[PDB]
DNA sequence: CGGCAGC
DNA sequence: CAGTGC
DNA sequence: GCCG
């Protein structure tokens, strides 16, 4: 019953599309209002519906699906029998505004709520009257770019620009696009670049020089999260734009990790997000702990040279990245 | 029922 | 820190 | 929202 234990290709044959589309609207509404645990239950139910092997015929049949309970089976049959979901007609008027505000990179549910209770209703209100962090100011000026997904091929060019720049300093550096790119998706919301060195030595100073190299050449246009540490890993989030006409500003995430942590970092950064949460929860039930750095016990780091070792240690069959798209 | 991933 | 996003 |  664990998502991390099954191939996400089951979702490709979604036999209940018009039901999950309406539930997705409700899930998004609960999210932007900060009710994260109710949102999480809807997300879980929707993946369960997407991978069910047939159309849901009845209340009893919907309840036979792990992740579907009484209240969800009720809504499934309401849609199945009426083509409509009455719950959608009573969503608060604030929700689309809170969604608009939380689409700004750097403004979450609490910031969106604060701006709404100040009377703000549009982006023009935020621009002219809201006090913005430097991050939110960059998220606001690239609002429409950051909402658009990029073709697979553009992410390739972005990773290549980072790779060649990193290898100009040390030709041994290994660079890998992760996230939705490594999962084989046709489009990517951002580019997630994982960097390590197989010599196993610490390379503290290279990252700083890599980032200035990308700024000096005009590729990096803004910082969102400047270089920072996470244990022995280093992380940067920023804004790049490929050269030439008709290019959008794209978000770029770069993590540098010691080789000893490569498999677990690669596993995390490949996702999906719900795959990771499912897998980490499974580890917790087995007295273990899974993070970006390591698989541990309740803490002894267990040796994980490759992703397959994590799957094995958790009793899970291996899944190619494309089968983790939950 | 409290947990719901873990940085 | 919080808030935030990955 | 759902569940061990
Ligand atoms: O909440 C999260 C978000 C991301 N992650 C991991 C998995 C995800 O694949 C990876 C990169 O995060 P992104 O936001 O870039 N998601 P993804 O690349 O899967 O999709 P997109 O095409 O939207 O970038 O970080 C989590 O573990 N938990
Ligand atoms: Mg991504
Ligand atoms: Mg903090
Ligand atoms: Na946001």
């Amino acid at each position: 019953k664990w998502v991390c234990a099954q191939p996400s290709s089951q979702k490709a044959t979604n036999h209940n599309l018009h039901i999950t589309e309406k539930l997705e609207v409700l899930a998004k509404a609960y999210s932007v209002q900060g009710d994260k645990w109710r949102a999480l239950g809807y997300a879980k139910a929707i993946n369960a519906l997407k991978s069910f092997h047939k159309p849901v015929t009845s209340y009893q049949e919907a309840c036979s699906i792990p992740g579907i309970g009484k209240r969800m089976a009720e809504k499934i049959i309401e849609i199945l029998e009426s083509g409509h979901l009455r719950k959608l007609d009573h969503i608060s008027e604030s929700v689309p505004v809170l969604e608009l505000f939380s689409n700004i990179w750097g403004a979450g549910t609490k910031t969106a709520q604060m701006w709404y209770q100040q009377g703000f209703r549009s982006l023009e209100d935020i621009r002219s009257q809201a006090s913005l962090t430097t991050q939110q100011a960059i998220g606001l000026k690239h609002y429409s770019d950051f909402l658009e997904r990029m073709p697979r091929e553009e992410a390739t060019e972005i990773e290549q620009t980072v790779q060649k720049a990193a290898q100009a300093f040390n030709s041994g550096l290994l660079c890998v696009a992760c996230g939705s790119y490594r999962r084989g998706k046709a489009t990517c919301g951002d580019v997630d670049v994982l960097i390590t060195h197989p010599d196993g030595r610490s390379h503290r100073g290279i990252f700083s020089r890599l980032l200035d190299s990308l700024r000096q050449e005009g590729f990096l246009t803004d910082d969102l999260v400047s270089q920072e540490e996470n244990g022995q890993q280093q992380k940067y989030l920023g804004v790049c734009r490929l050269p030439g006409p008709g290019r959008r500003h794209r978000r770029l995430d770069i993590i540098v990790v010691p080789y000893s942590e490569f498999a677990c970092a690669l596993l995390y950064f490949t996702g999906s997000a719900h795959f990771n949460r499912s897998m980490r929860a499974l580890a917790k039930t087995k007295g273990m702990s899974l993070s970006e750095h390591a698989l541990s016990t309740a803490g002894r780091v267990l040796p994980t040279p490759t992703e397959k070792d994590v799957f094995r240690l958790l009793g899970l069959p291996y899944r190619e990245p494309a089968e983790r798209d939950w």
